[PDB]
């Protein structure tokens, strides 16, 4: 009905046992995108690394692939201070209280206009969620947000398409059409995904041994008396670097080190030239943030990999060339215990065969793929960070955990595509075969509810001393952190990670 | 009802055994034709080969008598690359 | 029996739903290999990269580990133009 | 078993009511064709009219698509002198007493060798039966015949193939393999086909009226008194050509007239240049024998259409340039009553609009397609002639009766393909990937039985005077017609048609 609400506001979080159910409602506004048209979009030689061919669609899409879309900062604190892990279990999504409005400036209700909503439940469309794009549900529930426009990329050769390039018409899908009295809803069940490691290791991989007992294994301790010899010693509490060990640190893809103290950096523009990159079809792309490696070693917080960390912008940070004070650098220092430092070499290997005439030579391993016995931690998730990514449908993957963090899903939450149904203006009174291009200017607004049930891994720890916990600062300040200022602007002052509790290795 | 949709968007093609079911939805616009009038229309001697007598009506009509109204180019490729023949069986219109 | 066939020629491909059953028959000829002997075979330093030690046996073996042993080119076209994937399920050998 | 017969000799004809069951057994010999190879065969510019692209296969095939394969001359006489029509109903086919022989010259039994037999029951192979080819079962049961080699043609552009050209491997079919103790058999049911008209009409199409009564309809009898006028007369017994009539003679595709008295023919080589032809894809082919038309009119037996009749060769007639005395011309004069004469025009049509200043002009119709009210007879079948043809699988056909006579079948008796299974000679003792080309020289022989049940249309005639019947000549002769001569050669002295009884129109 026109005069009856099609749904209620549901913003809440219920903690019950090993589950937390976050539900969040937001008010959205969907404009008409592309003037109801599908437009081919391209970029040519811009450098070759940035070329693309794709399509802009008249469809919007709903994104809730950030943790702050579901967790309030206090709820995030509850989660990270008390749980060793968490994972999504199921979600329910609702569209309701839809209002389609005609603008001629006067804005009027168009009671008979529709919106079209469908979920790509078969994953037949290019999945553009999981690319850390803007347009997600705002962290602050009172915030009204604009629905982002759906577009996708296909195969390109410069600015040109190839024969394998795919064009998708989203109208070629079954869509529910909704008038102002209608509502849309669907439920989704997450696949069995591993718990995110919401903990930092309280032991280092090279310090898993008893510090009081010698090893019964020997290591080559000396090769020279001086003349050649072979001296063997037992690894013990003092020669702990020489001890036989069962495991290796995780893989390494070395990144350039950048200091937040700019005077310590090289006086050159090396963000791209020295950037750590991968090469794909003659195109260079940053390995950003790349594989999960420790941001820095001990007492080197000022250092970060050049493109090896998630960088969030503070409120009102510039899109381009934001200063360091306008951005929020994350740090994966919690995984120092298992993952190699992002800006350091993995290790040292022999580069030759030493003889009595040739001294042994060593090679510095700046990139190390998977080795047996290697263990590693994934990148941390953040309150502002992504939740899930679609695992690409390929023959093979290795540890398909998304590199910007979160849960890798073969069948992620489906894309929810929404569009204002075009309403033609008055057509001519004589028939014209040409497609109509005169449309009533129109936009829709409504409420969107997303409810996610998360399973929790409770910490079962015998640690005696108190743990590190995320806490708000006790000292006075002009404004409350994670609140609005005097102008009503909600801001997130820092990126809240997830690893505060500790586990043994 | 004014505020309730009377139907959903159904564009799809389902291939099942020896059948393919194409469904296509379009948005149409119908003007007022002829100012609601029936008009006699004619053409005289124009050559005699092109003469006609008929009527223009205030009515529109729905035409879906082209294959691309129902088959996407990919669906057409699926049909023509794999089948020796095809024929329509039934239609539903909304 | 000497005068009775022990099997029929079965070259065919049946496409049924999500399965394709390829059957192929060939005429083979098996000689006597190695004069019924097992022979040690070797290769020495030829470079070291190509050295080997092994045995030649008087046995033959049946190989059908190529796709064209089972798919005609037209069947291969049917498979690759219409399917996102395929995998063997079972085989029978005669 | 090696020492047990796999079937008996069954040559017989049983007449029972409205059915006749012909069964015929023959001894066949199948060589190895093509040295077990499939060979591409072509012919280029030979004229363009004779170009082809195709394949020769190592397979033989069984043909029994001639009436004398099933009917003895006496049985044919029984059929044609007493029945208004007949049609095949079902057939059973048998291969048995197979002997595969090795030739090294000494010929020995190869008891373990096989032949491969299969029927193209799905009509997936090019159907080469119904092209009036040699290699059918011999008319004389004592005659041992060689199995013809199977080959087919596909699309050609000169001697070249096109992308649409089809290659068929007959080994790609399931075949029954038969050793000397095995037999092969299958049954086939003919589709509902019209009875062949085993009768000639005793009335002419233009003489269906009562010769004693005038018509009540008038015809324009005079246009001139002299001055213009309009005089109308009633068609009657004397103005029988002017009478209103309900039907038209069958369609016409005029053929050139040739006299068996060669002195009456033009002194030129016009068999091809004046031949009646159709044009297909830039290729000219004789319309041979073309549509069923009367061979000649009354008292013109010496005349025949140049390529409009079936011509059978007498025994030992030359393949090329056989004299008229060595061939047997058929005659379709029985269909004069309904079909136009093959060498005459269909009729006369107006070519202009007559006025007081322009005299009326007439056009001679030398080719007339189907008109409403047209009736016609098909070509007669002959004891030596074909029985059936496969109706080509097309969107449209008009009166799909085969032009050389017989029954048009959408699903004719399937091709029966037979091949000696290749038996390799001794392979080398070291492996060679190349296909084996050294084979034991081999041929097979056996017996083939084909049983066809024919349905008969009994004549139900009130004709008072005796009918025309096919009869042997009473007068003495050196040899019996349709018998062997002193050398054991069976000969068919004349083509026996089928139309001896009469029906009214």
């Amino acid at each position: 009905g026109v005069g009856s609400s099609s749904g209620n506001w549901h913003c809440d979080s219920t903690w019950l046992g090993d589950r937390v159910i976050t539900t969040s409602t937001r008010t959205w506004a969907l404009p008409t995108y592309n003037n109801h048209l599908y437009k081919q979009i391209s970029n040519g030689t811009a450098t070759n690394d940035n070329t693309y061919f794709g399509y802009s669609t008249p469809w919007g899409y709903f994104d809730f692939n950030r943790f702050h879309c579901h967790f309030s900062p206090r709820d995030w604190q509850r989660l990270i201070n008390n749980n060793w892990g968490f994972r999504p279990k199921r979600l329910s999504f609702k569209l309701f209280n839809i209002q389609v409005k005609e603008v001629t400036k006067t804005i009027a209700n168009n009671l008979t206009s529709t919106i079209q909503v469908f979920t790509d439940s078969e994953y037949q469309l290019p999945y553009v969620l999981g690319s850390a794009h803007q347009g997600c549900l705002p962290p602050f529930p009172a915030d009204v947000f604009m629905i982002p426009q759906y577009g996708y990329l296909t195969l390109n050769n410069g600015s040109q398409a190839v024969g394998r390039s795919s064009f998708y018409c989203l109208e070629y899908f079954p869509s529910q059409m909704l008038r102002t009295g209608n509502n849309f809803q669907f439920t989704y069940t997450f696949e069995d995904v591993p718990f995110h490691s919401s903990y930092a290791h309280s032991q280092s991989l090279d310090r898993l041994m008893n510090p009081l007992i010698d090893q019964y294994l020997y290591y080559l301790s000396r090769t020279q008396t001086n003349t050649q010899t072979l001296g063997f010693s037992q690894g013990g509490p003092n020669t702990m670097a020489n001890q036989a060990k069962n495991w290796l640190p995780g893989p390494c893809y070395r990144q350039q080190r950048v200091s937040t103290t700019t005077g310590q950096n090289n006086n050159s523009n090396f963000a791209w030239t020295a950037g750590t990159k991968y090469h794909l079809n003659g195109r260079n792309s940053l390995a950003n943030p790349g594989i999960a490696m420790a941001t820095h070693k001990d007492d080197e917080e000022r250092f970060f990999p050049s493109n090896g960390i998630l960088i969030f912008g503070k409120q009102n940070a510039a899109r381009d060339n934001a200063d360091y004070s306008d951005v929020m650098l994350t740090s994966e220092e919690e995984i120092k215990t298992t993952n190699p430092v992002a800006t350091e070499e993995y290790g040292i290997v022999a580069d030759n065969l030493q003889q009595q005439n040739t001294a042994p030579q060593i090679g510095t391993v700046n990139s190390q793929g998977a080795l047996p016995g290697m263990v590693w931690q994934n990148r941390d998730v953040y309150l502002q960070g992504p939740i899930w990514a679609k695992i690409p449908h390929t023959d093979g993957n290795f540890h398909p955990s998304p590199l910007m963090g979160g849960f890798g899903l073969k069948h992620p939450p489906p894309q929810i595509l929404i569009k204002n149904t075009p309403v033609p203006a008055d057509p001519p009174t004589t028939f014209n075969q040409s497609k109509l291009n005169s449309f009533i200017t129109q936009y829709s607004t409504g409420q969107v509810s997303v409810e996610i049930e998360w399973e929790l891994q409770k910490e079962n720890s015998k640690r005696w001393n108190p743990e590190i916990q995320y806490t708000s600062n006790y000292y006075k300040s002009t404004s409350v952190d994670f609140a609005v200022n005097t102008e009503g602007v909600y801001s997130e002052p820092r990126p809240i990670g997830t690893r505060y509790l500790t586990r043994n290795l």
